[PDB]
């Protein structure tokens, strides 16, 4: 519902604030890094949605374990808190009793977000917690994360690569019937000041239950995205990017033609674009003549590859224009 919304929306905002971290403290900065992000913050996510809505936190499926194994070949489960210490002691001991990033890191990690959006504030809408389930990416796109590439320039709105292309993605669906519910798009890399090297980002939702659909306010033949390794037309890095590149309006149409996205990767956008008329479709569905859906597994890949789309008018067009060769 709205207040679970509100709570994505904050947390998402802490997992933002946790991989800006990571990019601009220097000892943090200097520092496998990658999963250990990755992991640390699903399970923040995890664990203050739990604690906020307690029987939540089984309910939150992810792309990442909660287990860590260090140098030394010990497996580590991944609990936080609940005070600083235990989660500076827990991350010492991942990375070889390293205090100054382990205290860094258990600091961003305890730190609270107070981030609002007064639009959601007034919406009231009510779903019963039994029903929902949460698909969680919690940096997508690692690689322009590990890269860090700061300058790089636009074409037509389209970043090809580039910091701009991470995201965190959380999305609610119903575990009866697979359908995405609620979405949250999180950009921690939107635009940097070149003085004081620091990042703003944008958080961008969307919720759509029993006919109602309401969606964050979008800033003001066909133009198509695809990935950087895919086999008028765009390449850009990010599966949440290319997404929330149809969302805002900036492509008409993502598609992708592998195996190798998953429901993490496109549940919270598929959410989104369903509550402004759009969605996604199995691609291979498509093309022999259907919705992604999130309850059912194959193992959790969307096999087939999807095409998403903000406009079914759009989708239409495209379709059946191409599929005359
Ligand atoms: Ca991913």
């Amino acid at each position: 519902m709205s207040d679970i919304l509100q709570e994505l929306l904050r947390v998402s905002e802490k997992a933002a604030n946790i991989a800006r971290a990571c990019r601009q403290q220097e000892t943090l900065f200097q520092l496998d890094f990658k999963t250990l992000a990755a992991v640390l913050v699903q399970e923040v996510i995890k664990e203050n949605m739990e604690n906020k809505f307690p029987g939540l936190g089984k309910k939150i499926f992810g792309e990442e374990s909660n287990e860590l194994t260090n140098d030394l070949g010990e497996k580590i489960i991944m609990r936080l808190g609940p005070t600083e210490e235990e989660t500076v002691a827990l991350l010492s001991k991942v990375l070889n009793g390293n205090k100054l990033a382990s205290e860094a890191l258990a600091k961003v990690v305890h730190q609270d977000v107070f981030f609002s959006d007064p639009a959601l504030d007034s919406v009231e809408i009510n779903i019963p917690q039994d029903i929902l389930g949460i698909w969680v990416d919690p940096i997508d796109s690692t690689y322009q994360y590990i890269k860090g590439s700061a300058d790089i320039t636009p074409n037509q709105g389209i970043f090809p690569s580039g910091l701009q292309c991470v995201t965190v993605l959380i999305g609610v669906y119903d575990i009866q019937t697979g359908v995405p519910l609620m979405g949250v798009i999180n950009q921690p890399f939107v635009s940097q000041d070149l003085h004081t090297r620091r990042w703003k980002g944008q958080c961008y939702w969307g919720l759509s239950y029993l006919g109602t659909n309401i969606h964050s306010l979008l800033p003001p033949s066909v133009v198509i995205s695809t990935s950087e390794k895919e086999t008028r037309i765009f390449r850009a890095a990010g599966a949440g990017y290319k997404s929330l590149c149809v969302i805002l309006g900036l492509a008409d149409i993502y598609i992708f033609s592998e195996d190798t996205t998953f429901k993490w990767d496109s549940c919270a956008a598929h959410a989104i674009l369903r509550a402004m008329g759009g969605g996604m479709v199995d691609l291979k569905e498509c093309l022999e003549r259907p919705q992604l859906v999130y309850h059912v597994g194959n193992q959790w890949a969307n096999k087939g590859g999807l095409i998403a789309y903000r406009s079914e008018k759009q989708l239409e067009t495209f379709l059946s224009r191409l599929l005359q060769h």
